[PDB]
Order: C-alpha cells, then sequence, then structure tokens
C-alpha cells in the first residue's frame, strides 16, 4: 500500500509551501512522467501521522473530500516519514474566493457550498469518522475557475469513533455558515449584514451553534434541513460576504486563529466549565 521508494523517483518536488498541518508542511510538487502539479504533506513517522495517512486514505473518494494519490514510507533527515500525496487544489481556500469576487454572492450560493460541505462530513460520519477540525485552512477548491469542486482535507484531528466528536464537526458548519452569510464569525445576527437573510438560514444556524452538543443537529438532521435539501430554491439574495471579507481582511487571520483555538478546546479530554 505505501510505496517504499524514494518519492523522487516519481515526483519533482518544490519548495513552495501550499499549507500547513498539525502534522506537517504542504508542499507543490509534479509528478515526473505525466506533469501534474500535485501536492505533497511531509509527515515524519509517528501514531498520529499512522491516523491521518489511514483516515485520510479512507476518506479519500468521498464526495467533496481532497483525494490522495499516492503514499510513500520515505527515510528524510535520517528520520522515517510518511508522504501524503494529493491532488493539487489549485483554486486555494474557500473564503479566499469569495473575498476575491464586486460580483454577487447570495444566499442560493452559500447554501450550495454548505451543502458540499455537508455532503463531505456526512460521508464521514457514515463511515465513524469525525474530523474534527473542518475550518477555512481545510475548505479548499479545485482550481480558480468557475466550475471548481470544493473539498476538505487535512484529517491530522480525525478520529474513528462517538457522538461528541460528530457534533464538533456539526459545530463547525454553523461556524462556517454564519461567516459564509454575513463575512464575520459568530465570535445575535446583526442587522444590516443579517437583515435580509431568510428565517430557514437563521433556524439552521442555532440549531447546529447549541451550546449543548447534544442539542445540536445531526449531519443527517443537517442534510434533511430545507435550507440544505433545497439548496436549489434558496433565494438569490445578495450577501455582504465577499464586502465584508474584504473590509476585514487585516483581521481574518485572527479570525482563522480563534476558530482554530475553540476547535482544539473541544477536541480537550477535560475542559473548564
Ligand atoms: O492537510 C492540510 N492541512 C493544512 C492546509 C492544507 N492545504 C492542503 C493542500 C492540499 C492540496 N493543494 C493545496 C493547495 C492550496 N492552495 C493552492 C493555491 C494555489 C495553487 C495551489 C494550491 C494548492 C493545499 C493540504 C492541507
Amino acid at each position: 500500500e505505501p510505496k517504499k521508494y524514494a518519492v523522487t523517483d516519481d515526483y519533482q518536488l518544490s519548495k513552495q509551501v501550499l499549507g500547513l498541518g498539525v502534522n506537517g508542511k504542504v508542499l507543490e510538487c509534479f509528478h515526473r512522467r505525466t506533469g501534474q502539479k500535485c501536492a505533497l504533506k511531509l509527515l515524519y513517522d509517528s501514531p498520529k501521522a499512522r491516523q491521518e495517512v489511514d483516515h485520510h486514505w479512507q476518506a479519500s473518494g468521498g464526495p467533496h473530500i481532497v483525494c490522495i494519490l499516492d503514499v510513500y514510507e520515505n527515510m528524510h533527515h535520517g528520520k522515517r516519514c510518511l508522504l501524503i500525496i494529493m491532488e493539487c487544489m489549485e483554486g486555494g481556500e474557500l473564503f479566499s474566493r469569495i473575498q476575491e469576487r464586486d460580483q454577487a454572492f447570495t444566499e442560493r450560493e452559500a447554501a450550495e457550498i454548505m451543502r458540499d460541505i455537508g455532503t463531505a462530513i456526512q460521508f464521514l460520519h457514515s463511515h465513524n469518522i469525525a474530523h474534527r477540525d473542518v475550518k477555512p485552512e481545510n475548505l479548499l477548491y479545485t482550481s480558480k475557475e468557475k466550475d471548481a469542486v470544493l473539498k476538505l482535507t487535512d484529517f491530522g484531528f480525525a478520529k474513528e469513533t462517538e457522538k461528541y466528536d460528530k457534533s464538533c464537526d456539526m459545530w463547525s458548519l454553523g461556524v462556517i455558515m454564519y461567516i459564509l452569510l454575513c463575512g464575520f464569525p459568530p465570535f445575535g445576527f446583526p442587522n444590516p449584514e443579517w437583515s435580509e437573510v431568510s428565517e430557514d438560514a437563521k433556524q439552521l444556524i442555532r440549531l447546529l451553534l447549541k451550546t449543548d452538543p447534544t442539542e445540536r443537529l445531526t449531519i443527517t438532521q443537517f442534510m434533511n434541513h430545507p435550507w440544505i435539501n433545497q439548496s436549489m430554491v434558496v433565494p438569490q439574495t445578495p450577501l455582504h460576504t465577499a464586502r465584508v471579507l474584504q473590509e476585514d481582511k487585516d483581521h481574518w487571520d485572527e479570525v482563522k486563529e480563534e476558530m482554530t483555538s475553540a476547535l482544539a478546546t473541544m477536541r480537550v479530554d477535560y475542559d473548564q466549565v
């Protein structure tokens, strides 16, 4: 299953960094014989690294999941490492693409995005995998083109399960959906940004952002909600999202940082009350 020969036999590596995960850095690379641009995640070997490889491998091929192409077990700097070769997500991050629109971003488009993310979580939860770190850095597009596909990645905190772990994914969906609809995170629905958002959308968010994890919707309830299930019928209402993301771009790193912190807090064995 994992290739034991040198990854450089098959791939020409670059030093262009494409992203950073808890277990390793993500580099650009090129398949030596097809020329296809790909992404290489370098994981120094460990049980956590073996878990990530195992979980991403099982999830690879599922809807809206970044696909693994190859996995290599190599020696690097005298250390045993695992190299995950993934499809190159040349469209970049979800919210950067929205930010780079001027053009109308509609509530229907947010509903289609959320349905895509929910489809990925639905696949994972039906295979007893909870992601536990769904966040802007992990939501990527296959290309900069209009027909790009949104996919989830990074299984470094994934866990084979537990209703609590799955409810942390559902909380992530509510946070992402909140930002999708107004351009700032929930950490009420203030006017003017939320003035014209439908009642279905605000109802779904409140059901996902319950403080009590047992009160949060499951992914099945999420996918059956009319805002998701009937996402095509969702009003084409133009949102403030792109404009707000541009206006607040200097604070975007802080938004990502506190979401990362909130997600890590949900993963601790024992937390304060
Ligand atoms: O596992 C991860 N944890 C943290 C972030 C991340 N990005 C990736 C990743 C994977 C594949 N392609 C990319 C990628 C992202 N952004 C790009 C922008 C422009 C060109 C290529 C890009 C590739 C990123 C994986 C991970």
